[PDB]
């Protein structure tokens, strides 16, 4: 359906679900989920045992999400290394947190954002970037994907 049927694993360790899965207790304690990156209007730390980050992003043709892909990806990338388990959610788990998972499968692979999509399809099948997002994407393929994967290569 156009909200998923759950928090669904892309990778080891990293999530995409709703919002109302990422306050469901029962997936995020089956999930081992830790962290919890929460990219809607108005998002907040909710639970405890859980560290977020919060990114206030909107449903919007005008929403820039390319200058969050760095502080997203740190996020995403230092709770993996540490073997714990990230979840990104947004209103549906379909568009904002998808972009920001797809612009992290670009960095840790080769992958450009059409491969890092059916990535993700394969785990949550509802994933489908707003149109805005795609050209975002499709900018941070052609000029910056390869100075992301450099920065990661630097710090870790």
């Amino acid at each position: 359906g156009p909200m998923g049927n759950g928090m669904n694993k892309i990778l080891p360790g990293l999530y995409i679900g709703n919002f109302k899965d990422a306050r469901d207790a029962e997936q995020l304690s089956k999930n081992k989920v830790t962290h919890i990156l929460s990219v809607h209007d108005s998002a907040r730390p909710m639970l405890e045992g859980v560290k977020y980050l919060c990114i206030p992003a909107a449903d919007s043709p005008s929403q820039n999400l390319t200058r969050h892909f760095k502080e997203s990806i740190k996020f995403i990338h230092e709770c993996r290394l540490r073997g714990e388990s990230c979840l990104v959610h947004c209103l549906a788990g379909v568009s904002r947190s998808v972009t920001l998972v797809i612009a992290y499968i670009m960095t840790v692979t080769d992958f450009g954002w059409e491969d890092a999509l059916h990535t993700v399809r394969a785990g949550r099948s509802c994933a489908n970037p707003a149109v805005g997002f795609q050209r975002q994407l499709q900018e941070f393929e052609k000029h910056e994907v390869h100075q992301y994967r450099q920065w990661l290569k630097e710090e870790y």
